[PDB]
């Protein structure tokens, strides 16, 4: 990076510009989850970039997943799973783990990592300061809506509180349990927390960071990745993509539906892909605008 | 309570007026644990009495400890202790477990309780917003210093951050987790740390509910039992007590020497003892002034 | 109170909790009057509870009259009274009698038996800060309308700035004098003034200390004593009630039916009624609700 | 008004210039009594130019006496009086009575006329608030230091209350009364509390209306009417003046040594007096400045 | 102004009242121009006033031309002039003397011409900000219209952050120079901009200064000169006015009808004439008023 | 610019994390002259960095020059100068032209570059709300201290008033024109104009761009150029530089001996000099601390 003459470095961050303006003083929601998560490099990379929105005043609002360590941590315990289709059953005790895991040691270290440039991040759930609700949610196995436990979709927010948070130069970390009207915490799927986020704060863009290069129509054809897209066309390309983009996907649409001016699906793998999504015009990433 | 006459009735509550006079608009920082936490109408009524300093103005913050249920967790997990002394080393995987059980488990029952009033509990540790800095401290064993792992004392406290959440009609409810300088966390001793928070937040009076009537001076003796004692004489009597009652009486002195009007060690198995302590004068506990 | 055993102590304090939830931050304006005004102990605890309310983060207001003491008054300076009907004619010398009592004799006591307890209550008419002005009011002696003077209702109310005083952590003791559009200052009955000042500050209760156990539909029959009413029923029932349960019935269904939650009519000869009313079940007042 | 040309109606404006100046944003406390308080087109004009400060951004705070009203009072109701040297006795019967016409009479009528001119003025003692304390008083007759009853002076001022009152836009108009430090309310003479408020206020000037063209040095003669003078010298003629302007010279020095800039003994007899003390140079009143 | 006796100095003072009251808190926007600034004793005075109804609490807000001193600096310069009609052609030259003229010239000497009385002035342009906008404007030349260069009216106004300035306690001085939506820079009618500057600001008054006793109806019949008038008959009277008084006119109607309760021509020859139209009613001016 | 890969784009950000941390809410006074003011790709990339500070919760002040501008206007009017030594004498009129020029002209068109990328810019001198004062200076020419008119340095600053001004989102360029305590106008010079600035501001960082690499020790000797020097020997060196340097060097010592924590001397030929030098570490200029 020091071979590179200076009038280009100069460059680059002039052509910075139009986003810093376009984000000043705004909303944005960071579903943060996949190897962007797992691998360090990866990881401090991701906690720099939230420092960096902090430190333009960009509010930057994180949400995470983790999955995979939760399963980690049941097989730990020899928890016997419950399954329905491909879903494991949440039962009392699932949640309990889900919990702890998720709020207790997966949010933990994101705060610890963006912590370490300032004291900007704080961790809550949809418990603290009653700052979102759940609604239970079904799914459908082989055609019928099936009970798999305590999961839910979020319910409603508290937007005002939330945008109080982020104000005082802090960066929310959000684990995604919430309690439902009757007080019994649900475990939500973190593409469409992030998503419902997002569209009751007001923000100005959604990111997803995923294990992919950005949209394909075609998987796997090279020649189907695409750039941008508007939310009439994606929603008719929906059921006819691999399992794993279908969640991403409804975030975006529900997102960019309710008024986000944009989503974006963006590889996760690239050390500092906020920071090429949002400040350059190089993004491998998908955009979601609505149409 | 029905049986019970209308005027006797008023009289309880217009005995209440001196201290809710006393306590309006201050600090009031409770050490939670014990049979406190462990009995579902025991908690119930505390986070009842949480919800209630709220709605008269007084500012509660709740610090709370949680030693059996990380035991349990690591026995579950079979993470094979080693110890010196009577001391459980805390190696960097114990305090993942201890962090997780702390912030994950134990704090998220309380703050759900309480939540069940209103909008009112917040969970954080020293590791949210750099609210609390910790330094790593020794023990000593038969009469050498010796390491124990990622243990310490409460370093630093943001007293400004912190009377923020309060301002804003939040109850914070701490687990005791902070990183040191190198952001390394570390776990710190619940009854300490909420001496310090106590004495760094100005508060009008610490809480340290325990499984006690109160403080004997010689105990058994029953004639013993003191309601009122001063630091100076207390911290005489300290080497004279069992070693549960110990670290309640050195947080009393730490906070009450560090400026705080009165520390109090009250009965955490009577319902409602928060109450019964703050707002009449048949308190069974022991007050601890400056002298 | 001392044979009182403790854990009923405790209960009897928290079963306040859910009424300190429904009045935190809320206008109570409190009509006071009756016994509660003449004996020394009676006022001692009118004032020790207002003291209470404010200490609780409720927001208070006095509204007083003084009906007898203006008799008094006129008595001793020997003014000849002109009456129609049963009215007393309130002349300009009469009303310079009333104010001068009202607000320089009987609002001076109330002041400063509250204010034994902090620098909470502050003395107000109408006329002070332009705060409510009023409209000359007739009477209907034998079936005709007639001009009994200087008597009037509440007119507009300066919500704004009342509201204000209370934020200050003030509170207001009212003497029901007001100026009418030209600034000729009139008496307004206490009781309809009462329920006027709590329909402009979006009160949450209205409470009327009266000498009774509450409203009898059949007075004297015992068992007609009634617990809650509503607004229609109560409108049914007005014509068929003793002289002197008239305006404070009047004041209630008018304050109800314009969006006061409740009104209620309480027994001022009972020590620390407010208390009882607001945080117990074991009132004897009457509840008025709409329907 | 209408033959005087324009030209010089300009320059008369203009030359308020100055003192707008310096007065802008400032606390001005006048003494109102004597004449300007019963005369008709004085008072109408006394309120008209405490109006006229308050529409210029100047804070006025009028502090009011009532010696005959009271006396007047006493005899309509037949209060037999007692007396040790010149003074009435204060009776707790006679401060009733005092407090009553100060309060509930003299100073509604200036709250009233006031506000004629918009939501400005607002009635006080020292009770209201708390807003200041007394401290009992003896005088000394025939040589000896002597109990004349509830008399005393102003102990301590809430500053800080007090100037709230006056951000707020509003006129004090205060009446001579406050509570000694058990609660017992005493009279305070008009022209030692206007000092006093004035000094605790950080007043930039102290108004005395008096019945007097200014201050004569050796009265009666004409050529000894004085203009300026500092308080160094004023200290030595003040033994040597008339009975009834030692108070308002006392006054004057008691503030101006407390710091107030400068105080003005000006003749209340003249219409606007307040008007061309304060925005002319014609004033025929005397200055006193720290000296 | 010695000889003039001090009751009719109090009663010429004592007549400003209603217009304090009036103008207490409100925008006057103020045209600035003619023989009020060309002479020192006019300028001097004109400043003084701007100070007096700073020093007030009024917030006025100065708009001013220029177009001779404009003119004087072009020939100066050997810059030749092209005129269409009798208008010079605003080329890019002209424009760039044209605002170092207005700005850096006639603004500033006002700007310190107030500023001797405080550090109230503060110079500013539509460029400024974005204060305000221009959009560029055609004329009619023997009934054609017809582009004459750089020459605009205001288009949009930053309300918001001009009433800042004044709340500030600031006094704008405005230059009448804008950009159009792509930046370019035009210079606009003083006159016009004053009136959109009026409207815009929700003023109290506009103040037009002119070198004029007042609006003749039929001039120079001296018996037609008017002092108040309705937009509706001065509208149908503007075709029959000399060509100076024409845009005077069209601002006081444009401004009267957007909304401002008065706008008045006033004699800029009269020393003092703001003091006069706005605080005595011997004003010389015309006002105008909606009908 | 596109054929450079996106892994390196994203690293020229992420490295410019520390500074933005360093700056983030901190003043950065920037002294602007030279070429960076007179080629229109350097203006245009000058005026896109102040907007990119700005929208990175950075809060520059812009301080011009005009030397060359003022020098060319004065020989358009025909104004004949004269000189002691090599300086021009400004008698009242070149400082008329001078303020015209800066003011009118030169500040102009960077506010109005500055205000394509949003209403940032605002204008200002010395004499706007008394903003900063100057005070008359002399010069030494052959040894004799010298008159040479309207020209000084800044005396004392309104730091309040500036502070508010950024606080607003505004970015001031001041024009280096005062006036002294007279009321009579000087010019500054810009260089020691904006070292005074930076030091009343609190600045973090003063910013001189100047047509240099950086500080040359011994020039013309290539290996001379310095990076990084401490006040205590650049002050030894100063006797030792060209005359064009001089006044650049001395503003930076007298900022850095303020407080200021660094001074940096820039390459106002490279594009975009302010990104490189703040955001990067391959800046060419030189940096000067306090030792
Ligand atoms: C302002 O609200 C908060 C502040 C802090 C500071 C540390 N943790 C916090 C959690 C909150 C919460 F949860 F209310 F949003
Ligand atoms: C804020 O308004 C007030 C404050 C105080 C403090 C003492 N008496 C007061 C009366 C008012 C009033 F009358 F404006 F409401
Ligand atoms: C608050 O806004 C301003 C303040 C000051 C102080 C001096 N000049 C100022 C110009 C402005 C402006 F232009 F933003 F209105």
């Amino acid at each position: 990076i020091e071979a590179l003459p200076t009038h280009i470095k100069a460059q680059v961050l002039a052509e910075a510009l139009p986003w810093l303006k376009q984000l000043h003083g705004k909303v944005v929601v960071v579903k943060y989850g996949g190897n962007a998560m797992t691998d360090d490099t990866l990881r401090r990379a991701f906690a720099a970039d939230m420092a960096f929105l902090r430190n333009c005043g960009i509010h930057p609002v994180v949400v995470h997943g983790g999955g995979p360590q939760i399963t980690a941590m049941l097989r730990r315990l020899g928890i016997e799973g419950d399954f329905k289709g491909g879903f494991r059953v949440t039962t009392p005790e699932v949640l309990d783990v889900a919990r702890m895991v998720l709020f207790g040691q997966v949010g933990r270290e994101l705060v610890n990592l963006i912590n370490a440039h300032g004291p900007y991040a704080v961790g809550i759930t949809g418990e603290d300061a009653q700052l979102f609700t759940a609604v239970r949610r079904s799914v459908t196995v082989d055609g019928v809506a099936t009970d798999i436990g305590l999961v839910g979709d979020v319910d409603q927010v508290n937007t005002a509180a939330m945008l109080d948070l982020v104000a005082a130069g802090r960066i929310p970390v959000v684990s995604t349990l919430a309690p439902d009207a009757d007080g019994v915490v649900h475990n939500i799927n973190a593409d469409t927390a992030a998503a419902a986020v997002a569209e009751a704060l007001g923000a100005e863009k959604l990111l997803m960071l995923t294990d992919i290069d950005g949209l394909y129509t075609r998987w796997p054809d090279r020649d189907s990745l695409v750039s941008e897209i508007d939310t009439g066309t994606l929603a008719q390309l929906l059921p006819t993509l691999e399992s794993g983009m279908v969640p991403k996907v409804e975030a975006c649409l529900r997102a960019v539906i309710g008024g986000v001016p944009s989503a974006h699906i963006i590889d996760g793998r690239v050390t500092h892909c906020v920071l090429v999504e949002l400040f350059t015009d190089a993004g491998t990433g998908t955009k979601v605008v609505r149409g």
